[PDB]
Order: C-alpha cells, then structure tokens, then sequence
C-alpha cells in the first residue's frame, strides 16, 4: 500500500501523539499540510472529512478521522495495544487519564489570555497531585519498565510524549517523580523514538504567536 | 463471577451509554449510587478511582474507570466491537463523533444559563448539520440495517441512545432522516434493547435539577 498520510495543520494539537506512535513505531509517513481556511474546506467539500474536522489520516485505503480510531487502529495494527481484553483495559484507563490531561495542555493556547495563569496553576496541580502520582503509583506497583505487561505499549509511547510537554510546561514537575524520570530516558533511547526525537524529525514545536492565530485564521 | 457494579450518581451522565450497552449484551449489572460527598471519598481512600474520578465499573475482578475503558472492555467481552481490525476503525470513528456531541449533552446541565442558550443551538445546529447527516450517509451508503459489517455493533446502541437523546430534545431533528428513523426502530425491537427500553428499567431520566445540585454538592458541598 502507500505511506499513511496525515492531514493537519503544521504543528501540534490533535495530530501530534500520532506522530508519535508511528514513528515509535518505525512507520515512514507524510503529511499533506492545511495551510488556510481553504485547505480544510476543499478537503471537507471533497468528503474526506466524516465530521469535518481534522485530524484525519489516509492509512490502508481508508480516510480515518477521530484521534482515537487514528490511534487504536495504528496501535492495533503495529502491536503496540496490548496482548489481551485485559491488558486492553489496563492501558485504555491509562491512556484515557493522559488524553484528559494531554486535552487541556492542547486548549490551553485557546483560552484568553486572562485565563492562562488559572489554566496552568490548574493543569500543574492536577499532574502533582492527580497525574503524576497516578502513573508513578502503576510503575512503582510492578517495578517494571514498562506500564503494562512488561513490554512497550501506546501507553508508554503517549505517557513521554507528555512528559515532554510537561518538561516544556515548568521541569521541576517530575522531580519527586523517579519512575516517570527514568521511564523517559528508557523510551527516548529506543532508536525509532532517539531517531523521532533528533531535529529533522516530523515532530513539531509548541504552538507560538504564528500557530496559534494561524488556527484561528480558519475557526 | 458476580453482576458487574456500577458507580455512578443517581441519573446519566458518563455511565448512561455503558447501562445501554450491557443492557443492549444482556447482562445484568447492579448499581451502588453516590449519593454524597462521603460515599465518594470512601471510594477515593479505598483506592479504587485511579483519577480520582467516576464512572466507575467493577467487572471481572478489575476496577475500571475512564468510560472509554469501559465501553471498550464491554464492546470486546460481548463481541460487540466488529469482527476485525478495520471495522474496529469504523466502528471507533463513528463512535467518537457520537462520544464528542455526547461531552457536550452531559456538560450541558452544569452551564451557568447566560452559557446555556447558546450551548443549547450549537448541540441542534450540529445534530442537524453535522452528526446526522454524517449517520444518514453511512446508512445510505451500504443500505444495511446496521451501521458497520451489518451485524449489531456498538456503534448501533450508541447511535440509537443519541437518537432517543435527540428525539427527548426536539423530535422534529431526526425528521428529515428516514433512514436513522428506520435504524431507531429496528435497534429498539432488539430482545436486549427492547427490555431496556421498557418503564422500570435501570434507563434513566433526562438530568433534572435534584441531580444537578446532587453533583454540586458531591463536588462542592
Ligand atoms: C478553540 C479554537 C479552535 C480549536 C480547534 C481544536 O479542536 C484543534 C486545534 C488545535 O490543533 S483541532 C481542529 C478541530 N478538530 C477537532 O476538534 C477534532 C476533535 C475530535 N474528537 C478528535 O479528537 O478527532 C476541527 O477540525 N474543527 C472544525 C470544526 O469543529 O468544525
Ligand atoms: C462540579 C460539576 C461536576 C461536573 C462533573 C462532570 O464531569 C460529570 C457530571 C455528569 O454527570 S462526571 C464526574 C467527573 N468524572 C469525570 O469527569 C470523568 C471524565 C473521564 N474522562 C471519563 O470519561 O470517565 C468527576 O469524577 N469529577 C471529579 C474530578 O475530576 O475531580
């Protein structure tokens, strides 16, 4: 077949943790990128687009819109969603909680500017007290180094992608966090994430001032 | 072993589409209701909320929490979530759009009002122009009963609980839509959903106030 295609605008929001997982797990794919208003809407009058929205990813002749049908099918596929109904369970709870916690780092760019500092001391104690503890309590539980059946899963892959955007957020959040620290370093050295992880990558910036407005320039 | 146990308020909110759901499997469930701000925090300090956070569901030994986690559990035991890997990916599309009007059904009662008027004519304008619309095509491409691999899926219950939803709204929405009309029925005439659907079933009412202020004063006594 082709390479999966994505559709999306140039930067993070709701395409990012796809990126992620295709690349961690060591899938060449392009991007057709939505530039303008009139990017998105040829693409929504063309019918690619079941609720108009993006993400959307051409993948295995289908048009997939939906974050989580991009994900779960692309976690499917390249085994990385577990071994059993059980192990299934397990890492849609976890990944679950991060998509909350992953949601409001994605809006937080949106709200008024007024409303930033509220958001972020909000976002920040619900990882130190909430997130954080959750997922560290699950590693520290098993002692294992990975979060469910001691093998590397989506739920390992999309838990550092956002400690990344923590570590962008303010680095002293996962200080009295051992596991979470050390979970970080093992999976950015595996080589298809190191390789994701060097500059050149598909990966993308946080939204800047160019972005963001540019995600306006079109809702 | 035993029913699974559902920890929810009293009322729909995020654990309405999992009663739908065993009921639409046919299994049985109990529900143990939080009533108070005490009856969360025991379930907190029992450690059983892993986000501090409802629904819910004890089934086969676990403690599951998140409603996507449950669904899926329910969808994959009951062999209600297609039969391979792409429908799955249909199935998980479908179900998302459905999932996203959903979010803002069940926030729709927590609005201050100056934000509820507004709320209100988004969740029509995108019901009419968006979600329905979207359903009809699918039906209309294929012209199966079902909506993917015509067997009963998830996607169906789902759908059809978002119709009910719509219908309790504004019954004139799904007017224009013959072939989601013909979908709510056939769904409806279902064993399972049939029983569910009937007075007296653990179904539950549109959110009233005595279960807007119950939440309030769990969250915020
Ligand atoms: C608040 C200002 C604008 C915010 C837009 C944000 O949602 C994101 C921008 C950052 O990347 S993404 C663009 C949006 N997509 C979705 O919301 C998909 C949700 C679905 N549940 C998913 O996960 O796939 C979109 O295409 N919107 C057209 C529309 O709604 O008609
Ligand atoms: C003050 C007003 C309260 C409104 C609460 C509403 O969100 C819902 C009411 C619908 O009946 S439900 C109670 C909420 N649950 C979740 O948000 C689970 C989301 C997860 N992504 C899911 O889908 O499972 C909750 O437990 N909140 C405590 C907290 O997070 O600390």
């Amino acid at each position: 077949a082709e390479k999966p295609k994505l559709h999306y605008f140039n930067g993070r929001g709701r395409m990012e943790s796809t990126r992620w997982l295709l690349a961690a797990a060591g899938v060449e794919f392009e991007e057709k990128f939505i530039k303008s208003a009139e990017d998105l809407d040829k693409l929504r009058n063309d019918g690619y687009l079941m609720f108009q929205q993006v993400p959307m990813v051409e993948i295995d002749g289908m048009k997939l819109v939906q974050t989580r049908a991009i994900l779960n099918y692309i976690a499917s596929k390249y085994n990385l969603y577990g071994k059993d109904i059980k192990e299934r369970a397990l890492i849609d709870m976890y990944i679950e909680g991060i998509a909350d916690l992953g949601e409001m780092i994605i809006m937080l760019p949106f709200c008024p500017p007024e409303e930033k500092d509220a958001k972020l001391a909000l976002i920040k104690e619900k990882i130190k007290n909430r997130y954080f503890p959750a997922f560290e309590k699950v590693l520290k539980s098993h002692g294992q180094d990975y979060l469910v059946g001691n093998k590397l899963s989506r739920a390992d892959i999309h838990l550092v992608e956002l400690l990344y955007y923590v570590e962008e957020l303010d680095s002293s959040l996962i200080s009295s966090f051992p596991l979470l620290k050390a979970l970080k370093t093992r999976i950015s050295n595996l080589p298809t994430v190191k390789k994701f992880l060097q500059p050149g990558s598909p990966r993308k910036p946080p939204p800047d001032e160019i972005y963001v407005r540019t995600v306006y320039n079109i809702f």
